[PDB]
């Protein structure tokens, strides 16, 4: 059982469309930014469907403007990530924690 | 680059780790599971390694299992993972929630 995982994904690639809207307004859109900046204390990216869905019911452009960058990065994402190489750096950081034990010693 | 999405994926698979190894303790060890989830209390599995760090200076023993863990968890993830499906079904769902606004 992985579906944890997929959701758990998708919610951080939206919370990082997220963030990358936001840096957008900041540059180019200032009313916006403090629009938006002030809705997310309220509507946190947190489970992303439910996130998007609230959004949506204020201002569908910034909904998808989210939703076309959540995917967009994830989709460069994809074409990058070496999963081989990932479970290679879990394996070597256990090694490392292990020896910062030796360490206290 | 996306080295924030190794990381993020990293801790996900360490709670996970984490969760499962409660669970092993749930049934088969009572009082190393209240010790384990007292610990947790206010030693969050959040950042892994600083998690795993703190964990390994009072007990080492549950450390490693979940060091072995989320190895083991992420090995078999890999081997399924469809990343493709992943982002069709981002896409449908993106698609969807701007369904349910057209109509409200």
């Amino acid at each position: 059982t992985f579906g944890d995982v997929q959701k758990q994904i998708v919610n951080y690639f939206t919370y990082k469309a997220v963030r990358t809207v936001l840096h957008q307004l900041y540059e180019m859109n200032p009313p916006q930014y403090t629009w938006f900046y002030n809705h997310i204390i309220t509507n946190r990216p947190t489970d992303g469907k439910r996130f998007l869905r609230a959004l949506g019911k204020e201002s569908q452009e910034l909904a998808e403007r989210v939703m076309i960058t959540r995917l967009h990065l994830y989709g460069k994402w994809i074409k990058k990530a070496d999963h081989g190489k990932i479970y290679q750096e879990i394996s070597d950081e256990n090694l490392a924690l292990m020896r910062e034990r030796l360490m206290e010693t």
